[PDB]
């Protein structure tokens, strides 16, 4: 059962899991899936139901939308020990808006949106942190600021 | 106070709005200790574009028009708040002008005291996250990252 110690250890450094207590982190890991991928394999495809975000244990993932004429528009390249797709929880959209593909053999933790948000419901510090993040992401929207209400 | 005139008078009204309804008795008390009721004449300014942002408002009666300047935003309906978005953007000064266009009555609330309460209120922090979520539900074909 030693593996829980080492995984708590690397995850606790990351800002998405940091404000979580040891107890909450354990519970999040308990509902996660381990995901193994070859180079070229998809983590998820654009238009698929978005129910999970990912921590990249090892490897490298590119994120892009394919256009009507076949070409990739690239969103990001994610390096190991980083998360991706967590923004999906705070979009009013059912489906992944991009595709994520491993560019080398990779290994991930897939965390449920629903399980993470369950922890959030009893972690005010974490809620406030995400509120700060969402807020910076919606202040690069301060050229066409349409309202000062919520 | 002690009678706590202010909260006992105004709590029923405020508790009908989503920004204050989740606040516990004590949290509402602490918010209100730093709140005021303001009567504005036709055409006076609640605040001006470019002015420091230390308060947000609830329009009780009357009419407030909110608009930006040029190199057109919203007519605040009675029973609605405004300027609460200033708490959740990184600029410390107001980004627009609010002017009463008839004799208006408003609540003026301290941003500092409000954010203080938010620090101990997860249901409120969640509800604000859902409100920001609907705003981020812009970036239509304009989404540039899936990270936060």
């Amino acid at each position: 059962m030693e593996f829980q110690r080492v995984h708590q250890q690397l995850l606790q450094s990351h800002h998405l899991f940091e404000p979580l207590s040891p107890v909450q982190l354990q519970e999040l890991l308990a509902s996660s899936d381990l995901v193994n991928l070859d180079k070229g394999a998809y983590v998820f495809r654009q238009g698929e139901p978005a129910h999970a975000f990912y921590y990249l244990i090892s490897g490298c993932v590119k994120i892009y939308r394919l256009t009507p004429e076949g070409q990739e528009k690239i969103l990001e390249v994610t390096n190991e020990r980083n998360t991706f797709a967590e923004a999906m929880m705070f979009m009013d959209t059912p489906n992944y808006v991009a595709t994520a593909q491993a560019v080398v053999p990779s290994q991930l933790f897939r965390f449920s949106n629903k399980a993470y948000l369950r922890q959030l419901q009893d972690n005010t510090p974490l809620a406030l942190a995400l509120l700060a993040k969402l807020s910076t992401r919606l202040h690069q929207r301060i050229d066409e600021i349409e309202t000062l209400s919520l």
